[PDB]
């Protein structure tokens, strides 16, 4: 047995809100992400066949976890679908949460990494036109270049797009732990993946973004 249908249904709808909001925020992030790993695919045969736009040593280094980032969230998301119109017959939800925090080590590598990937992205796109094009055309939303004494954005900014949403990500689980009983193991779960979760960001707060305002002087 379980609750009344009446009952569950309170907790179906606002659980399906949450759950949805993620699988909402990423379907339409996947979809612009996988326009980056397009492209890339061709490149890695490329770094063995004629002579590529660059080598492989400068693409390997920025496209680190590019599609493997893709595919570590589509997976999450896509299980995700079926899940909300099939809540288990007798289980809770947390694996699939447990799995992002159990790869979190990756996310560090790139980190560690953030300042050489500019550092050969930059010089890439004034050494070549087809790293140059893909730089301007950079899909973005509207920015504050147009008219302000400053300058267009760097591959630093693109990649720091999503690193910016995944830090926001971390605020799911503690709001869901919130709504979550404390009596029910279900609680600690979500508050041990949210314990790393922000830990980790946490721990590289100066290094994306040092100060609230820090631009570049003559």
């Amino acid at each position: 047995a379980m609750a009344s249908e009446l009952d569950l249904e309170k907790g179906l709808e606002m659980r399906k809100w949450v759950l949805s909001g993620i699988l909402a925020s990423e379907e339409t992030y996947l979809s612009h992400l996988e326009a980056l790993l397009l492209p890339m695919k061709p490149l890695k045969a490329a770094a063995t066949t004629s002579q590529p736009v660059l080598t492989s040593q400068q693409i390997e280094t920025i496209f680190f976890k590019v599609p493997e980032l893709y595919e570590i969230h589509k997976e999450f998301y896509d299980g995700l679908f079926p899940r909300v119109q099939q809540w288990s017959h007798q289980q809770r939800v947390g694996d699939l949460f447990q799995k992002l925090a159990s790869q979190l080590g990756v996310y560090r590598a790139f980190v560690d990494n953030y300042g050489v990937a500019m550092e050969m992205a930059e010089k890439c796109c004034q050494a070549n036109a087809q790293f140059a094009e893909i730089s301007e055309n950079l899909r973005a939303r509207s920015n504050k270049d147009a008219k302000d004494p400053t300058t267009k954005n760097s591959l630093e900014t693109l990649l720091y797009k999503p690193v910016d949403r995944v830090t926001r990500s971390t605020l799911v689980l503690h709001d869901l732990l919130k709504h979550t009983p404390a009596s029910h193991p279900d609680h600690p779960l979500l508050q041990d993946a949210l314990r790393i979760s922000q830990n980790f960001l946490s721990s590289i707060n100066e290094e994306i973004t040092p100060r609230r305002q820090s631009m570049t002087v003559k």
